[PDB]
């Protein structure tokens, strides 16, 4: 049930630069998921100690959280809008890929997918 290191949020060697996209996926997108009443499981990576989750971080390559893709875009470490979206959709597959359906926390994020891909529908374009 060993945790990684957290992700990485910053990156020192960047250009701090945005595109409308990314401002979108920060302002709108990223901000709707967080205040939703089904976030709190998604708002940091999942702790598998206090979990007792032995076999997540085996079954889970790539871990992601909200709160990981809430400080990229905080500290611009995204060089583009589609490193986000992926990131957002890791951190669904890894809760589909891992729960039962029908767990409560299935339908969580199955709540949270479909504010996420209505929000994406209107995805301003690249600029
Ligand atoms: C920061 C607070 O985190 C928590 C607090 C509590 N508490 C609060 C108080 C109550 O009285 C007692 C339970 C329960 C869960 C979490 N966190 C959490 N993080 C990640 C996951 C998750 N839960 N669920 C439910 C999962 C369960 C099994 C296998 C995988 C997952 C999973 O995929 N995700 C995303």
């Amino acid at each position: 049930s060993m945790n990684p290191p957290p992700p990485e949020t910053s990156n020192p060697n960047k250009p701090k630069r945005q595109t409308n996209q990314l401002q979108y996926l920060l302002r709108v997108v990223l901000k709707t998921l967080w205040k939703h009443q089904f976030a709190w499981p998604f708002q940091q990576p999942v702790d598998a100690v206090k979990l007792n989750l032995p076999d997540y971080y085996k079954i889970i390559k790539t871990p992601m959280d909200m709160g990981t893709i809430k400080k990229r875009l905080e500290n611009n470490y995204y060089w583009n809008a589609q490193e986000c979206i992926q990131d957002f959709n890791t951190m669904f597959t890894n809760c589909y890929i891992y729960n039962k359906p029908g767990d409560d926390i299935v339908l969580m994020a199955e709540a949270l997918e479909k504010l996420f891909l209505q929000k994406i529908n209107e995805l301003p374009t690249e600029e």
